[PDB]
């Protein structure tokens, strides 16, 4: 079965600029600016359209040593983003797949708002547990405020 899960947050920056930098090139971003939230990026296969595999590893001493992404759907236009955890960590006898949904939209003050959407596909009926999905969305906002952050700072990158 799928237990669904849906948030929201804001950002400072424009939405077309935080998807080509946050979502984009989260491959040399994360290892960059949040070396302490992740610890490498590697392209297991494809180019970053869908299909793409790639494998996080996380630092030393975190609950888990890694997962492996699959790149679902790109859409440049809407700046939606889709892609499935397909290995490692949380995934295996009790979990078979992590399916998210990303969309960033403008905002007229000139910053953005995220959209996730998280499906968790259980194989026999395991529960998800709260501090599973609140330690992701933890890691996720971690990841986009050290972005966020690299951004304002740095003018001339992701124009
Ligand atoms: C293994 C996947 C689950 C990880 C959960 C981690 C949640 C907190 C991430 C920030 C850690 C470091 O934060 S930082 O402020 O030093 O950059
Ligand atoms: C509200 C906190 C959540 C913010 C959203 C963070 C989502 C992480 C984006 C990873 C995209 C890159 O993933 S990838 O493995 O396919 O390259």
């Amino acid at each position: 079965g799928v237990f669904n899960y849906e948030t929201e947050t804001t950002s400072v920056i424009p939405a077309a600029r935080l998807f080509k930098a946050f979502i984009l090139d989260g491959d040399n971003l994360f290892p960059k600016v949040a070396p302490q939230a992740i610890s490498s990026v590697e392209n297991i296969e494809g180019n970053g359209g869908p299909g793409t595999i790639k494998k996080i590893s996380f630092p030393e001493g975190f609950p888990f040593k890694y997962v492996k992404d699959r790149v679902d759907e790109v859409d440049h236009t809407n700046f939606k983003y889709n892609y499935s955890v397909i290995e490692g960590g949380p995934i295996g006898d009790t979990l078979e797949k992590i399916s998210n949904e990303i969309k960033i939209v403008a905002t007229p003050d000139g910053g953005s708002i995220l959209k996730i959407s998280n499906k968790y596909h259980t194989k026999g009926d395991h529960e998800v547990k709260a501090e599973q999905v609140k330690a992701s969305k933890e890691m996720g906002e971690t990841l986009l405020r050290a972005v966020e952050s690299y951004l304002l700072a740095h003018s001339d990158a992701y124009n």
